[PDB]
């Protein structure tokens, strides 16, 4: 009910609720403001391309509080979603540009893969129908007394902050998809958490101990002496190049040590292949092209562990967030040498 | 009920009349556009100091038709308009900055000189309780059987365009004032006509008369052989520096004769003393502050007709519009040798 | 004397001081340049809905070092301030949009509640003369009765930081009202202490304990045992809706266990209520409509320990920054459930 | 005196003069504002690259009234001009980025090829002493009796409107060059008339004879038989390329015959070479790229009867604004087949 | 190759590297955005007063990891750089609005003082051919074994972090200076560190003393009983008004005591003499214009004990990024009293 009903929901409830009342709004260049009596309070600033107006309307309309993480949808390839949108915090960006039955500018109506959310009476009736389409949920999906074969997480996000199952706490989604007309009978793979270098938490006793204990100690503990890890995880911060580096618990490490700078080459919590220019400063060392993706490290170990150790190079393909990747394998001695994305 | 039913009114009835429909709207930067499919068509384009989104309500809610003349409102001291608003189609701006129960952001809430348009339920009787205020209407206003002290007009605006009563066309504007409490006894005084150099029509015989007679047939059937007319209004384009020339109506005849430029200080159609920079390209001359007004050739004749040719030099107070304007009299030998304002 | 000398004194002292000089500036967009020979530097952006140049103007203007708090001001009805601006630094933004005697664009001409700062000459006398007005003063009025109730803080503002009275450091403002063409009779009630989730410092003892000890140890050594304390102002993180939670110094403490995310709805540092986001991510938790106010907590759990224990549920009219602020109680079997306010 | 004294300029004189008075004012992205009280009133709009704040206070300095053409200013190489600016009324726009003792802003300290206004005071002065240097002046500058020899203009623009020697009405400017530290010589060369489409006029018997006579009339009143004026001039509008057409008054007189569209490639007042694509409807014809000059009719006519009809192709040189142009001749049976620059 | 093959790098390499590829890019507003499939990435927020898409390719043109550092330059009269630009990554902004042979909009044909990379293809050849220029390099430039003398740097900085020679790592700048047609014989004085209070590491054993060391005890160690290290250095938190603190690492170790908040006047990483606002808050104390540097504190300590404390003023020059500043002494019986710059 119009821009001023909008503002209204977003100044006292932080998004749209379909709360009535009325506020003055104008946007303003990139900027929103609201007419409180004798003064304009900003209460938006546009870093979308989309109108101003329009991308605070899509704010409002964001998924607020528990959401399901980003990459994953993306990969999938989703293109718009259905009568709500996705933030991205990071980025400051609804997850595209399109959504339908959300906002007559950006609403886009042609078929096309669309993300439901099964929270939203009547998205899974349509998601069930399409051609090419995603689902997330909650809870799980069945027909019979039996169920959907399923994308399965144990974590999420909780208003574009990473959260994990973690006292007794569960935090799950489960992600449906349907392609070329049918369910897709299986998910391999592993999936990025979705944390920041600042707020980064450990997931596993194998993380609290990689950010706790001693190198030797820690690679001892599990067995991890033929993977390069002093240069594939922890980082060489011994030359003025930064030797490997490639998770972003590395990082969160390197930095309780010192001063660590990561630069990151375009903000986005929507993407699975990270990359970024960091610095470390106490030792002076940077690599100005560091790939890296936040996997569980349990994960990460997992794949050096299926790994052939006696071929020079090979490239290996990880199924993450539903896509394959290509990492880089060089050994030598049959133990890894270097192992990178790309 | 929101900017997109907005932009459904000013596309398909070029204004909001309350149509139901919706069109996708986004105002960015000094611009609106509505989505047509496949095309964003520009609808408006801003050149007030609002915001965008809003100067475009306003413009969308803007009186459209049959106006009243501007100046007269701006003069009587108007500071907002109740439900409506005056659009002045030469700035591109409404009358003030400032309405009461149009739109949120730009109501003002405080009591003040409020316009009334007498069309629109409800209005008279606030209008009439009022400490300051302006009323206008199609006809008069009485209590009695007899009526209300007024201003009268036989001239008004269409869509921005001047007209006058005119095969048989009657052009009225009733315009009323209440100050300090109470009714205005009385209003002296001349109009201005609000017309323009390009669309300019003569109103009276006399104004026929100086457009298509020679210069000394016209002043001699007039009677005008003491007032420096040739000077005073018919301009002088003899020296590279123009002389007189203070009326709208000597520029039209001036540029019927040969190429005429007039470049407005400050475009607008809602102020009674006027003034440009003149230029006449055939005998190169040229005047850089020349003032002029848009009398009704008539009424400035009767003013001539008034003064003291006795004098070398008065000021003469003229009411136009409701206000008194100083008036410059030089004379000589019982004949004016220049008459301007300020 | 025009932009270029602000610029000069912006750049050299800070702000306007009145001191000569001149730089090149532009205000070009949002932004305000001072060209330094061969490069252009950004000496301001502008997060107004204000013209750029004149925003920084205002900003130039502000009143430097040691301020009154904001939010006092904004609730006495303050529309605009007297030959000087209170600059809000966390909006970013003058505390209106109106001056007087300040700058041209903002000047606000009508009679209307005017703020003076009694350090400024002749602010006094205007002051005494108003209907309706707001004085501030480092040091209180005096005769002979004598003082003129006044609500004595004793903490207040430097550069937009928090500072409280504190090694022995006096800070004073004293604040008069004068409304309906006569002094405020008398002040009642607390006052918000305008600090930040960052910067919070303690500024009672019972504060101090609040932040350091344990729960229980602190509940008894201020007699808390009825005021759900646990849930009111410690907060409650055991599930995913984060329980309670209703002071800023709650979220300290919360975030001295835990990554504790807060964000606010609209920015401001001249309001009383405050209401965020907030999310604990070790213990997954968010309240999507977090209600707060920093109060002392001394003042806090005074108003507690006025409450009447014995209802189910009333609302309570707590006075705080001169306003009435409706405060939930809901009790049970003599204890407090839950105590927020609206 | 800051920009609220140079707004006050600008609406009340129409350009900074030095008059006492303030009004605010404040740019607003391409926009300048005064506040008139209840309304803000758009004065000026900015097409220039500067910051319109900036771009405001050059135009306001701008040179009122009779002033020099432009291309031959720039084709002098002038950078900047001291203590005025010169506007090109066509593009909206300094006539270059740079001044000199003008605006802070744009001031441009280094020694350079500067132009001097001979009516300021110490402008020839300075202009004496410099390495680069152009003059210009409405009397010619003198030596003991004779002179420093000069570029003699009979004709000039007027507010940015062309106007020429003309009842008996002297236009003249005298420009001067230094160049490398001495006098210029001599100055052969034709000029350039500064006319446009709408507002031609003729400026002598042969070009009003062009205007008003029969082709067969005028060519052979004017001996014209071997340039083939029917092409070169008049333009052949029989094919859908319209063919030659290298003068304005070309343009001019083909437009009397029916609706002529030219649109200029780059909009400008300071050009000597000028392009534009060309339509024609009635006798549907058109071309892209049509070169053209607005060259004195007689001008051009001298340079036609100084070419040599028995050469093929050669490419001749013509001065035009102080410049040598590349003019392409095809000719044939010792007649012009085509005659045209580049 | 066109912005396409610009935002290709800077998205793919963080910077313009050459390398092939195309992303289809737009800049609006001060914002640059990315067509990835559905959805528009912000890729650069423009900061500077250059077109944005201008902006963006500086930024991708800029040298990238290890750089000298900036100050240095800026005194020495640098113009433009040649074939790179230097980037100023607190101000977000290039060195200078100049570059030679790098971008088309921003060249600057004119013979200046120019900086060049000696890394870079015929650098040093321009260089040494020029009247005013400066020259970098990581490698001594030579002579026949001997040396061009040069300023000689063991710090740098590292993609806009601030690096030193520290495990044993070399951090060396060569910069050079041709002056009027010749080398410059020699280069006195000390340089400027580069550091900000966030991310400051001590350089010296005396720094990490006076970091960590009493105040009695550092003083004693480094005998400075007669020079007011207490004022000068350490500060005077003790009143409302914060006396001394002239360096860096003087704030550095008083934020390290409680919360310091320091406002820059002008954001910069290219100005050898800084200033800010700078708030103390646990012991309120501020101080409005607080002039600063982040010399090495050996050297100023070598500049104290080279003083003459017999005085009662006396304006030292201290040679600080090869400029004379002004330092003003006050002395009292043998004692520094207040060392300040200006």
């Amino acid at each position: 009910s119009g821009l001023e009903n909008i503002a209204f929901n977003v100044v006292n409830k932080g998004s749209f609720v379909g709360a009535d009342g009325e506020l003055p709004v104008a946007a303003s260049g990139d900027k929103v403001f609201v007419r409180d009596g004798n003064t304009d309070n900003l209460v938006f600033v546009n870093k979308t391309s989309l109108p101003t107006a329009i991308a605070f309307e899509l704010f409002a309309k964001r998924k607020v509080g528990l959401t399901p993480p980003l990459s994953i949808l993306k990969n999938l390839g989703v293109v718009a979603t259905y009568k709500f949108v996705l933030w991205d915090y990071e980025a400051e960006r609804p997850l595209t540009s399109f959504t339908k039955s959300v906002c007559g500018y950006t609403d886009f109506a042609e078929d096309v893969c669309t993300c439901y959310d099964n929270s939203i009476q009547g998205s899974y009736e349509r998601f069930t129908l399409s051609t090419n389409a995603v689902l997330f949920s909650a809870t799980a999906v069945k027909t019979g007394g039996k169920s959907l074969p399923a994308i399965k997480l144990n974590f999420g996000m909780l208003n574009g902050n990473a959260i994990a199952t973690v006292n007794i706490k569960n935090i799950n989604w489960f992600v449906y998809v349907r392609k070329d007309g049918k369910p897709v009978d299986h998910y391999d793979g592993f999936y990025t958490q979705g944390r920041n270098l600042q707020d980064f938490l450990p997931r596993s006793t194998m993380e609290e101990d990689f950010l706790n204990m001693d190198i030797g100690v820690f690679i001892q503990k599990y067995g991890l002496e033929d993977f390069n890890f002093e240069h594939v995880v922890y980082g060489d911060v011994s030359k003025t190049t930064l030797g490997g580096l490639h998770l972003l618990i590395s990082q969160v490490r390197l930095s309780k040590m010192g001063i660590l700078k990561a630069e990151e080459f375009v903000a986005a919590s929507d993407i699975t292949l990270k990359c970024c220019t960091v610095t470390y400063l106490n030792d002076p060392s940077s690599k100005t092209v560091c790939t890296y993706m936040d996997l569980l490290l349990d994960d990460f170990v997992s794949v050096l562990k299926s790994l052939d150790l006696t071929v020079v190079s090979k490239v290996h393909e990880v199924i993450i967030d539903n896509k394959p990747w290509r990492w880089m394998l060089w050994c030598k001695d049959n133990a890894v040498a270097t192992f990178y994305p790309q």
